[PDB]
């Protein structure tokens, strides 16, 4: 679609959004979108800086990263985020450390 640096920005993106299991779950989906603060009350109670995918997503799409590791470190704040609220048994836990392997992977290659 358009610059190398936007294209890299697309590419992180797309990685974490389109990751699918072997049994073809998308492992972003839940994380689109964080609930409202009477919906998902302990969350906003145990974390200092929300952050959802919609939020890195409109960044994204209004030029304001400058430079790929920006985006990463949202990412990153995200899925630890994810992994201090939610206790290691939970499935969004798992999800969380998956997704951010796939991030990082996707990182190391450019
Ligand atoms: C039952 C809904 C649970 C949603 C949820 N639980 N824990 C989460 O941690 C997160 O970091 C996160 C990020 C974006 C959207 C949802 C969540 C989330």
């Amino acid at each position: 679609y358009m610059t190398p640096m936007q294209q890299k920005l697309n590419e992180v993106y797309e990685a974490v959004k389109n990751y699918t299991d072997k049994r073809g779950r998308r492992l972003s989906a839940i994380f689109l979108r964080l609930p409202s603060r009477s919906e998902l009350p302990d969350y906003y109670l145990t974390i200092k800086k929300p952050m959802d995918m919609e939020k890195i997503r409109s960044h994204m799409m209004a030029n304001k990263y400058q430079d790929i590791d920006s985006m990463v470190e949202d990412f990153v704040m995200m899925f630890n985020n994810a992994c201090t609220y939610n206790e290691p048994e939970s499935l969004i836990y798992k999800d969380a450390l998956v997704l951010h392997k796939v991030l990082l992977e996707t990182r190391r290659d450019l």
